[PDB]
């Protein structure tokens, strides 16, 4: 019959961002305003970062699965060494950092790098992940920044 | 007499900050204002920048943690402001959009005292202006180096 298109919801234009505004959150904002608030059901935290299983994908596919982003993308992924994803694996690298708010430790930031192939014979790529997790015992997510170096 | 007050202003998720490109500042801010367009909110306030010491300017700006933006009247060398003067520095850049030149960006630095015997400070201004032939504003970024 007559055509009925699908109307997709741009989650930024609902917020009416003036031009020039970009999402450059501090580590403390990602923990307190996004990760902690997601558990609390806060609107902007639910609607601005996509729930996704990161380990089902090759990282170069991920930019298209993010609700927004130009050189960095953010996701919530289910909280769980060389863990497999797509045609490769993510390897922990560098030094884990503790994130604090108002003198309380709230989160840990972990860096990882994507290798293509099968551990431990894979080759390093420029895809980086920053996995932010809450300090809390055993719904349950980590917050991840994905980007490509260089 | 019952009390009659005055309402100064009338009413962002976390992590959102103002990081405009040179092209956005020219097209989306300066050009729109020159064209007499309305804005959803006042973000970049009108001010006479040359009435002030740069270190009080963060207080007059509606937003910004380390950079502040203003619209200031377009002037029709070492121009005086407060206890000092702004000196042009570096290389003026041309801003283009879709292959058209639309603006010039000019860097300046604040010196305290009386020209030409002042002392350099870390206060920087970037003055963006519309290109034109030989409602009149410049748009200025203010920040402190280091």
């Amino acid at each position: 019959g007559s055509h009925m298109g699908i109307q997709e919801t741009d989650p930024l234009t609902q917020l009416s961002l003036p031009p020039g505004f970009r999402f450059y959150p501090t580590d403390e904002e990602l923990m307190v305003q996004y990760l902690c608030r997601k558990a609390a059901g806060y609107d902007f935290s639910l609607q601005l970062i996509a729930e996704i299983d990161l380990y089902k994908f090759d990282p170069w596919v991920l930019p298209n699965k993010a609700l927004f982003g130009e050189k960095e993308w953010y996701f919530f992924s289910p909280r769980d060494p060389n863990r497999v994803a797509g045609s490769g694996y993510w390897k922990a690298t560098g030094t884990d950092k503790i994130i604090s708010t108002e003198g309380q430790r709230v989160g840990i930031k972990k860096a990882l790098v994507f290798y293509i192939g099968k551990a431990p014979k894979g080759t390093k790529t420029n895809w980086i992940m920053h996995e932010y997790r809450l300090i809390e015992p055993s719904d349950d997510w980590v917050l991840c920044r994905i980007y490509k170096k260089q």
